[PDB]
């Protein structure tokens, strides 16, 4: 100091304002702008703290979500609890069986469809030894759950469950399927 030239001259005081995060790179300010014609905004999201106390010991057993993995599946975790109908429960057992073997998921999906679909022709486990057999049927398997046939229909929740799963392992089938699978 007596001759040098320290950077921070002040001893320990420099109230900062409110530095922003960054420029408008890729983030909206708050909700979409063009909401509707009625630009008369006024209401506001209040404290919806009236929907979280339900996780207060879902059971007298012992389980608490805390430090753990972080997959995008932790979100859909609600869709599964959106309707634990005793018919959908069968699906939860089907996916946990092998959500990494698309060849079987589309060849075993018939054991978990809704009562009514009679056009599905079960795939003989022997008729999936090549990708042309899978990719060719993966197209029809998707037709079985095309939204139009699952619009507001009693099994409308089933489509979203099997529609995404079929497309979930398919992403892995490209990496896991393009390899000796037999």
């Amino acid at each position: 100091g007596p001759l040098g030239s320290p950077e921070f001259s002040m001893p320990h005081s420099s109230p900062q304002n409110r530095p922003n995060y960054n420029v408008s790179f890729s983030s909206m300010p708050g909700g979409q702008n063009e909401r509707g014609k009625a630009a008369a905004n006024l209401e506001g999201k209040q404290k919806a703290a009236d929907f979280e106390d339900l996780l207060s010991g879902q059971g007298f057993n012992a389980h608490k979500d805390k430090k753990g993995p972080r997959t995008i599946a932790e979100m859909r975790k609600e869709e599964m609890a959106k309707e634990m109908d005793p018919e959908k429960l069968k699906i939860l057992e089907w996916i946990e069986g092998k959500e990494r073997n698309i060849r079987a998921l589309l060849s075993t999906m018939h054991t978990v469809l809704w009562a009514g679909e009679t056009k599905w022709k079960p795939v003989g486990m022997a008729d999936l030894v090549t990708p042309e057999q899978v990719k060719k049927v993966y197209r029809k398997a998707v037709l079985v759950v095309h939204p139009d046939k699952a619009t507001g229909q009693p099994y409308e929740q089933y489509a979203k469950m099997i529609f995404m799963e079929l497309n979930d392992a398919w992403s892995e089938f490209e990496n896991q399927g393009q390899k000796p699978l037999y």
